[PDB]
């Protein structure tokens, strides 16, 4: 067949047999008592139509079509809902290729480098298409939602503002509102290097949010991370928001000196240690991309971009 076999778990990427759809460890990340995960009973097209119709009740922001869902643990399936959803589902786009598979692997790469990333993965659909899922990090069960505000709201911008900002304004939000800004600066540094390496030119203003939890206001867990470059036919920029006024032709010193030191004030030992973490993780990322549910064509685009971004930071 034209597709290469996909022999790993859509949640953990560990090896599984042909007769399994998910690893046991993956099912248990959803719930230790989940014994199976049935496919969604809607095709990709039906899922998109439902997302469009349910958008007024959708309490999670983001322009991509999304569905709210609960996990029915004893039955072993997702159920689409309007209220008290615990998961977000993202079906295949009708425009861009492999968005669920791309977001799934990219979030997994972010988790591998130590960023805070919620449980996520892929679930099969009625038509065999893969839908992305992520656990809500602002609600557990039917309890109160934790306070969550995106950086457009916090920086005084209109609700629709995504690209008319800058990294320096993102930094200013953290300085103004976070309980321990210097802890958050380390996260921002890792996130921004990560986004450069994986081709995420769509880390826009509304992809940063502050959550109020455990007596502190902090940058939220990661959400909506994708190699947006490989999903598009043409891109002219590397960053969604300028850094040092630049959205392309970023240099190693722009990230490791201007950003890390002049803007974030990180000490050299901290910078050096994080850079080494990225150096060490590259072979694991390459292996995971190979184990992913991306097509061979998209794996090749991911790996080619990753190699070029690593070279620009002198990784090798």
């Amino acid at each position: 067949f034209q597709s290469n076999a996909m022999k790993h778990c859509p949640i953990t990427y560990e090896k599984i047999s042909d007769q399994e759809n998910y690893s046991q460890r993956g099912l248990h990340l959803l719930s230790p008592q989940l014994k199976n995960l049935s496919p969604l009973d809607l095709s990709a097209d039906e899922q998109r139509q439902e997302a469009i119709a349910r958008v007024g009740k959708m309490s999670v922001q983001g322009v991509q079509k999304k569905l709210s869902a609960k996990l029915k643990i004893k039955e072993g399936c997702f159920e689409i809902v309007d209220q008290y959803g615990q998961y977000i589902l993202k079906p295949q786009s009708d425009i861009y290729p492999e968005l669920p598979e791309n977001e799934a692997i990219t979030m997994t790469l972010a988790k591998t480098i130590g960023l805070e990333v919620p449980v996520h993965g892929l679930v099969y659909s009625k038509d065999n298409s893969l839908t992305y899922f992520i656990k809500r990090f602002d609600r557990i069960g039917h309890n109160k939602k934790l306070a969550l505000e995106d950086f457009a709201q916090l920086s005084g911008e209109d609700r629709h503002t995504k690209y008319k900002s800058s990294m320096e304004k993102v930094i200013a939000v953290i300085e103004q509102f976070c309980t321990f800004p210097k802890i958050e600066f380390v996260k921002l540094f890792k996130l921004t290097l990560f986004n450069f390496l994986v081709g995420n030119e769509d880390m826009h203003l509304k992809n940063f949010s502050l959550i109020t939890k455990d007596r502190k206001i902090s940058i939220s867990p990661a959400y909506d991370l994708l190699n947006s470059t490989i999903a598009q036919k043409n891109t002219k920029e590397e960053l969604a928001l300028p850094l040092k006024g630049k959205k392309n032709n970023l240099t190693k010193s722009d990230f490791l000196k201007y950003f890390a030191i002049e803007k974030l004030g990180l000490n050299q030992n901290v910078i050096d240690g994080i850079v080494q973490e990225f150096h060490q993780v590259i072979p694991k990322w390459q292996e995971l991309i190979g184990f992913s549910f991306l097509s061979q064509e998209m794996q090749e685009k991911y790996l080619e971009l990753l190699e070029q971004r690593c070279k620009r930071l002198n990784f090798f």
